[PDB]
């Protein structure tokens, strides 16, 4: 009953893994790294947004084994989905993005073993 | 610290409602109640899905007080769709309209003030 924990934190690197690579890189770059917050536009960023996140954390975190299972991983990446979700306007190009993305690992996510 | 929780919980209430709401209802209506387990082709839900999850539930464990945050009112809604992605073909219609129906969620659910 903790082996199988080991087994979706190693599930979880590899749909990490599938997000980063070319196969969704059209959609996905956006979520590569932590939002500029220094960038033009993004003055109010961090009023908004009080707990930022984005994939390059998460793959560091996930290798520091900062996530206890499965479900803690999967909170940083949906509160990456919604940060883009409440800081951008509903018809932002990058919240289809995040849509597309959040489909990606939706789909994995679900489809994890137990 | 406490009031915000329950204003938080409020606005879940309004969030489900929205989502049983006739706007969305043309994808929404195979998650309004249970999955009927004694349907022809759902003889293997229970062997699939350990923790089945629909509305008409999340809507009586609200009225209950069943969830101590929003957070755990989130995390039935997205084991609601996680259950469909998970025991479905990828290609079914009903995962569509469970996307469909998770973008009307995400979306509300990310603009909730805090
Ligand atoms: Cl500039
Ligand atoms: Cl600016
Ligand atoms: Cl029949
Ligand atoms: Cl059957």
């Amino acid at each position: 009953k903790s082996s199988k924990i080991s087994e979706q934190l190693k599930c979880c690197s590899g749909i990490l893994k599938e997000m980063f690579a070319k196969k969704h890189a059209a959609y996905a770059w956006p979520f590569y790294k932590p939002v500029d917050v220094e960038a033009l536009g993004l003055h109010d960023y961090c009023d908004i947004i009080k707990h930022p996140m984005d994939m390059s954390t998460i793959k560091s975190k996930l290798e520091s084994r900062e996530y206890r299972d499965a479900q803690e991983f999967g909170a940083d990446v949906r509160l990456m989905f919604s940060n883009c979700y409440k800081y951008n306007p509903p018809d932002h190009e990058v919240v289809a993005m995040a849509r597309k993305l959040q489909d990606v690992f939706e789909m994995r996510f679900a489809k994890m073993p137990d």
